[PDB]
């Protein structure tokens, strides 16, 4: 080949839709595998750890990887707290995955005066909460925000997601927060660190338009568009600023070009 | 000089303001050089190449320096063109050193259907030049601003700077552009890489509040502020996030931590 030698892949409308396989993204990860390609996950989804995840993708979606491979925002929101050690009292709004997560790693719970405040996904979110947060951040508390999504797919539809809640502390606060996931540098600056080779060999490959592309385009990174998520092949077009590949199915990407 | 290795310093407000010297900056490089410590100056003004800075620095402030060690937005921006790697052609709006710099890369200008359309502060702005920006990022055209400050100082006072000018194109063509200087990752992946010392051990130095102080929480990188230049003492203690370490004058920073 001697192309792109290492490769970042979003996970859901890429590998998977849900609850549904997508063939060619499986086939994706198997020729990865079977050239022995270097490869790394990357996802805005807190509410599952790695361990979780390649659990359910070896489970669900027959893919076998080890949990490492599987790169979460999680992972670089205790990357970027410890990096900018500010103190180890946190409070975090968010689903498990991501509270036990941070606190695994050296933070001590504190609904007072956390050095951080760590907001994500929470479906079980509420009034009290957000208030917690608002009070612990105008006493100073760093306003990390874990992904700018403002919606999530689920089976009931599109839902708030992260970016949503996010947007509420911030508005609560006026305060803009420090975002960590897609297509912000510092999850892509950690991706590459643990991917193993440099940007100008390596290409994000995802479906959505809004974070996977974009995480490319923001950080210099080549991105191949995959037209069975998210973004149709009919908006394909009118996209402000092009990937720099554009295929229907991953099926349609030779590891040699 | 255990604690910090490498020292990452602004410019304008902090080693000298307008043409009035602050001693203290001067003192401040000259310990630098004597303890061997390296450190790399950097700035989001682009109205002056690398070479045009470190002359005056040296015959004007006595501040001998390599111009190698003036790192300026313009040479992270035309670094992030090539890492983008699109087509060669390129629109520009700013001072002639911006358009300069830029064109005397490998780069063509480019009015009608150009590759990337740089946009920066120009004080001689006119309707046509943004009606020119915004048919070429219209035509799928790369939208590149230098840097979000949305002021400027000078002479007549807090005037409107590259920050405006950019959203003012950004509302012309509904499309967000991708900043490139402080407090934005772009311009600091750069500023670490020429620096050469490791992210843990370097510590940004600066004046301003949100351009520099904000550079350093941004990214996971020390910050010691100074209440010399923009953000004045009183303002210290209202700040959302405090900067590593305050300080009111070089002269009080000693490099033992």
């Amino acid at each position: 080949s001697l192309d792109y030698q290492g490769y970042l892949i979003d996970l859901d409308g890429t590998i998977y839709l849900g609850k549904e396989p997508i063939p060619a993204g499986k086939r994706f990860v198997e020729r990865l595998q079977e050239k022995d390609l270097p490869f790394l996950f990357v996802t805005n989804n807190t509410t599952k750890s790695p361990e979780t995840v390649a659990q359910r993708l070896a489970n669900e979606f027959d893919i076998h990887v080890p949990a490492s491979l599987v790169y979460t925002a999680t992972l670089a929101t205790i990357d970027y707290m410890k990096e900018a050690n500010r103190g180890k009292k946190v409070f975090v709004i968010g689903e498990a995955g991501l509270i036990d997560l941070i606190l695994e790693a050296g933070f001590e719970w504190d609904e007072t005066n956390p050095d951080y405040v760590v907001v994500g996904l929470d479906t079980e979110l509420s009034y009290e909460k957000v208030v917690l947060a608002t009070l612990a951040i105008q006493k100073g508390a760093l306003f990390i925000g874990t992904n700018p999504d403002k919606n999530i797919p689920t089976e009931r539809g599109l839902l708030p997601g992260a970016g949503s809640v996010v947007t509420f502390v911030e508005t609560a606060t006026q305060t803009k927060p420090v975002y960590i996931g897609k297509p912000k540098a510092i999850i892509m600056e950690r991706a590459i660190a643990h991917l193993g080779v440099e940007k100008e060999q390596v290409i994000m490959v995802g479906d959505n338009y809004e974070t996977d592309i974009q995480s490319g385009i923001q950080n210099g990174i080549d991105s191949l568009l995959v037209t069975s998520g998210f973004t149709p092949k009919s908006a394909v077009p009118t996209l402000p600023t092009p990937p720099t590949y554009v295929v229907d199915s991953l099926d349609e990407w030779t590891f040699e070009g």
